């Protein structure tokens, strides 16, 4: 017997419990017995517990006389038989003592909702002081068992400090001592259990990272029951159930590459509901999409263009080249703004341009291209092999070869010459032509020498004009030699080199030159060639040539003087 039931003092009308427990092996079946045999009645009544382990005998209301008996707690098992007693004394209220125990204020009805704590009242009188006891569906309640949840308060009340469904019932409280006991009236403590379904404290919050790249999804949700949270990709789950947590969820992942979705998870009995946060990698950019000319110029195109991206971006790089003489490709980076000017082109020439955008990641594909000419200009150069002849004895015909840097549309020459060229350019007699590459002139005066130069010209203006060439109005004799080059070849030599001469037949040609400017005129005649080599000359000092052919009608023109000086 673990629990032996005392004697008890009751009260006419009231309670009594008597409680009665054993162990041991076997386990036994407990009785409880008047007289020998258990001559039950109405008032009276059994509440076994732990399977007939122990068992409560209840009487009421009391009586007197008739209940005040002792009473035996019979205990069996295979081995072994040993009764306990306990005798019920019942008073009149009329007939107990002024110490006996008074219910000042017992327990209220109670509702309170799961988990809340609660206080069941008991407030008691006496002399001495009377020790409070708790019976809970006619049974006795032992704050020991409940893990130090459920504890008695020397104020009196029965504090139940996580309630649960099992905790509802009748109360009763019990004010025991040396005089007796005393019942209160009994009072229901209900323990409600809301239902309320889940929904999201905190939502899974969808984020843009970088590669690698890590970043914690919180999900958070309640409800009633609490619901568990766990998370999924698609259909799988990740979260694990042997510590699966309740309310709360982190998902902490790191390392991130390709951009997935997650969906959080809240289940619970009453029923289940989920919410999706996209983890997104940041990407390139895209195509800022085609570029528009603004402006030209003959050095210059300035273009503006879409941003092209839904987000913001660092900076453009700009790639072009020109159409005309394809390649190279030229760029320009750092661009921060959506308007350019490309200049240092060059001029009457179309560039193909497109444009790339760069972000945190990186450089995106390009646009589709703009092509677009610049602007004209005045040609860098004159025309070439600039020639002429006489057709009579009075006309002279001219051609050349166009410029290699019109910068334009070439829209026609000029052509100026005279025999006094010791005059500035300006002075000399000059007429326009068209884009073609040759004309006439006649009104020469005969047996004389002109020096002609020619330039071309634009929308724009002028180009430079070509070197002086001379021609002779006296016809038969051979034109003035042609791109008169002098070059050293050895320290004490010179090689003359001059392009093949047109038609004429040149019997020999005609050289003279001197030593600085104020040496002695050599001259030396020889056999048709287009070079001539200049032997036994000084070392380190300068040379001063001029050439001319002769046909058998007499002595062509000469060449303006070429300077060149033997190696030093
Ligand atoms: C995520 O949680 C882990 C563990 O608490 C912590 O070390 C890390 O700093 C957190 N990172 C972010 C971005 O919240
Ligand atoms: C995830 O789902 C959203 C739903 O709008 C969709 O827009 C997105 O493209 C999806 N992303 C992935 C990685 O499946």
């Amino acid at each position: 017997f673990i629990k032996e039931p005392k004697d008890q003092i009751g009260v006419s009308g009231g309670v009594a419990s008597f409680v009665c427990q054993a162990t041991g092996d076997p386990k036994p079946r407990v009785t409880w017995n008047k007289k020998g045999k258990k001559v039950n009645s109405q008032r009276f009544e059994t509440i076994e517990f732990d399977e007939s382990a122990g068992a409560v005998l209840r009487i009421q209301p009391l009586r007197t006389p008739r209940d005040e008996n002792v009473y035996e707690c019979v205990a069996q098992n295979s081995v072994g038989e040993i009764t306990v007693h306990a005798k019920l004394t019942v008073l009149r209220e009329d007939q107990l003592p002024s110490g006996f125990p008074n219910i000042d204020m017992g327990p209220q009805l109670k509702v309170v909702e799961r988990t809340r704590t609660a206080t069941m009242l008991c407030a008691a009188s006496g002399n001495p002081d009377p020790e409070i006891t708790w019976f809970k569906d006619f049974l006795p309640v032992d704050p020991s068992a409940s893990n130090g949840r459920i504890k008695q308060l020397r104020s009196g009340a029965l504090q139940i400090e996580s309630s649960e469904e099992t905790d509802q019932g009748k109360y009763e409280c019990v004010a025991t001592n040396s005089a007796g006991v005393r019942y209160s009236s009994p009072a229901n403590l209900y323990v409600r259990v809301r239902r309320v379904a889940p929904r999201f404290s905190i939502l899974p919050m969808s984020h843009e990272i970088m590669p690698g790249g890590n970043v914690n999804i919180t999900c958070v949700a309640v409800g009633s029951p609490m619901p568990y949270v766990k998370w999924m990709q698609g259909a799988e789950d990740l979260t694990p159930e042997d510590d699966m947590p309740v309310g709360r969820n982190v998902l902490e992942l790191t390392d991130v590459k390709d951009s997935a979705n997650y969906t959080c998870v809240a289940m619970s009995s009453l029923g289940v509901i989920e919410a999706v946060a996209q983890i997104t990698v940041k990407s390139l950019p895209k195509a800022p999409g085609t570029p528009m000319v603004t402006e030209n110029t003959a050095t210059s195109i300035t273009i503006t263009w879409d941003s092209g991206n839904p987000d913001p971006v660092s900076y453009y790089v700009i790639e072009y080249k020109s159409k005309s003489q394809d390649g190279p490709y030229q760029i320009k980076e750092d661009i921060t703004t959506t308007r350019y000017s490309i200049g240092g082109l060059s001029p009457n020439s179309e560039y193909e341009i497109w444009v790339s955008a760069v972000n945190s990641i990186g450089q995106g594909p390009p646009s589709e291209s703009v092509v677009t000419r610049t602007g004209e200009q005045a040609p860098a150069s004159a025309p070439r092999n600039v020639q002429a002849r006489m057709l009579s004895a009075t006309t002279m015909i001219v051609q050349w070869e166009e410029p290699v840097e019109p910068n334009g549309l070439i829209r026609g020459y000029r052509v100026y010459y005279t025999m006094e060229p010791e005059h500035p350019v300006g002075n000399w007699q000059k007429h326009n032509v068209d884009d073609s590459l040759l004309t006439t002139v006649g009104s020469l005066l005969e047996d004389e020498t002109y020096t002609v130069r020619v330039l071309a010209f634009t929308s724009v203006g002028d180009g430079p004009l070509s070197d002086p060439i001379q021609v002779k109005t006296q016809q038969g004799v051979p034109g003035q030699p042609m791109n008169l080059r002098a070059e050293a070849r050895s320290e004490t030599s010179i090689t003359l080199s001059w392009s093949p001469p047109r038609q004429e037949s040149i019997i020999k040609y005609e050289l003279l030159f001197r030593e600085g400017d104020h040496g002695r005129e050599v001259g030396r005649t020889f056999d048709p060639t287009t070079s001539y080599v200049v032997e036994d000359l000084k070392p380190n000092t300068e040379y001063a040539f001029r050439l001319a052919a002769r046909s058998p009608q007499g002595l062509g023109a000469f060449t303006p003087v070429v300077r060149q000086r033997t190696l030093g």
